[PDB]
């Protein structure tokens, strides 16, 4: 397992630590970014994760133990490459009505600050959440839970 | 890093974990076993562990983090064997003074339950001890400290 220190993670920030030479990323959402996440539910392929992509303290409406951070494999469920963090809201590329997430540069997915996958990209599921478990608040142990 | 689930160990037990293609060994050392080691310090070369093989908060007379037990990386420092584990007194073949400890069967250099190394053996230090951290009672994550 690997420690992830968030004690300087800004709102809106990603912090990247390497697991099983994964990507794992981890994501303070400010209570903006939060408020738009059921908007989406509408738009994508597993809004309840019904498809075992995390433990279950994740499956929730946030995929995540707490509201402020999310926490992630960076790593496609299409063929694999690593999305990019889109956090702003409506760029001109990805739409007006887009509410922030991940677009993957290789073919197109998207997925939103819960890392759940829209509807009709290459991508068919949800971006996998690590097992993981806090140490205390500042500090997520990866790999691991209780 | 390297999780060691040692909420099995029994006492007297040793638990063995690979990190980074080396050997961890974790001890779980009876007080018995600490009653007798401050009795090696005048047949030990480095009693007090002044030279850097560990870090410094196993930098002390049972060279770890709590007395119950020991880390270390199970490797010779003289040329690198696997040194034999005989936590009993006393055998015929080590002496009667023997207080537990290791025996590298490639040239006979011995270390204590400290993994402290003996006067005029081969082995010129103490065995090397990882950095590590406690996550709670019986979880030790190896390969980091905070
Ligand atoms: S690898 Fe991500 S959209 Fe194909
Ligand atoms: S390698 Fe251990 S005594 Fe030589
Ligand atoms: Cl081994």
């Amino acid at each position: 397992p690997v420690e992830a220190d968030i004690s300087k993670l800004e709102p809106g920030a990603l912090l990247r630590v390497k697991w099983r030479g994964k990507p794992v990323w981890l994501v303070h959402r400010t209570p903006e970014m939060l408020a738009a996440l059921p908007s989406n539910d509408p738009k994508l392929v597993d809004p309840n994760s019904e498809v075992p992509q995390q433990p279950d303290y994740c499956k929730n409406p946030t995929r995540s133990i707490k509201p402020q951070y999310l926490v992630a494999i960076g790593i496609c469920t299409h063929l694999g490459c690593s999305p990019t963090y889109r956090p702003e809201f409506g760029p001109d590329d990805l739409g007006a009505d887009w509410k922030g997430g991940f677009f993957c540069p290789c073919h197109g997915s998207r997925f939103d600050l819960a890392a759940r996958v829209f509807k009709n990209v290459p991508a068919p599921t949800n971006l996998v959440i690590p097992k993981h478990v806090y140490l205390n608040d500042t500090t997520i142990l990866i790999g691991e839970d209780r």
